[PDB]
C-alpha cells in the first residue's frame, strides 16, 4: 500500500492521473520524482521548468554543478539528484526531443531507467513540448517499465485522450 490517490489502473504496475506533477510530489513526497530532462540539465520549460521553479531554482544550481563535474547526459540516459522539497530523489531522464530531430527510437532506453527504482512519480516521457506522440509514449512506458509507476498528466484533454485510446 502507498499514498497515491485517485489514479486509474492501466496495468499491474502502471497508474495514471490528471494531475500537476509538482502538486502531486508536494503532497506525496515520493522517494523518486522523474524529471523530463535534457542532456544539459537546463530546466527551462515543461516538466523540468515547473519542477525547477518549485524548488526555487535549487534544482538548477545542483544540476549545473553536476554537469560541470560529469558533462552532459546521453539521450536515453539518466542521473539521480536530490528531490529538494518535492521528493527524496529526482531521477532526471532524457527522452528524445522530436523538435530537436532526435531519434524517437531512444524512448524505450529512456523508460528503462525507471526499472532501477521500485516506485516512481513520473510524467510521460517525450510528450508535451518534446514533440512525440503521447499515445506511443504511454505504450512504450507500459511495455518497458516493470516497477510501479504513477503517471501524472497535466493536460486534461490529453489525459482523457490517453485513457480513451489505451489498449
Ligand atoms: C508540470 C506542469 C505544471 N507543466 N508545466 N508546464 N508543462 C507542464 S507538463 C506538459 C507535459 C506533459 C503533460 O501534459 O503531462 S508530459 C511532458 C513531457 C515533457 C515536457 C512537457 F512539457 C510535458
Amino acid at each position: 500500500v502507498n499514498s497515491f490517490s485517485g489514479y486509474l489502473k492501466l496495468t499491474d504496475n502502471v497508474y495514471i492521473k490528471n494531475a500537476d506533477i509538482v502538486e502531486e510530489a508536494k503532497k506525496v513526497k515520493p522517494t523518486v520524482v522523474v524529471n523530463a530532462a535534457n542532456v544539459y540539465l537546463k530546466h527551462g520549460g515543461g516538466v523540468a521548468g515547473a519542477l525547477n521553479k518549485a524548488t526555487n531554482n535549487a534544482m538548477q544550481v545542483e544540476s549545473d554543478d553536476y554537469i560541470a563535474t560529469n558533462g552532459p547526459l546521453k539521450v536515453g540516459g539518466s542521473c539521480v539528484l536530490s528531490g529538494h522539497n518535492l521528493a527524496k530523489h529526482c531521477l532526471h531522464v532524457v527522452g528524445p526531443n522530436v523538435n530537436k530531430g532526435e531519434d524517437i527510437q531512444l524512448l524505450k532506453s529512456a523508460y528503462e531507467n525507471f526499472n532501477q527504482h521500485e516506485v516512481l512519480l513520473a510524467p510521460l516521457l517525450s510528450a508535451g513540448i518534446f514533440g512525440a506522440d503521447p499515445i506511443h509514449s504511454l505504450r512504450v512506458c507500459v511495455d518497458t517499465v516493470r516497477t510501479n509507476v504513477y503517471l501524472a498528466v497535466f493536460d486534461k484533454n490529453l489525459y482523457d485522450k490517453l485513457v480513451s485510446s489505451f489498449l
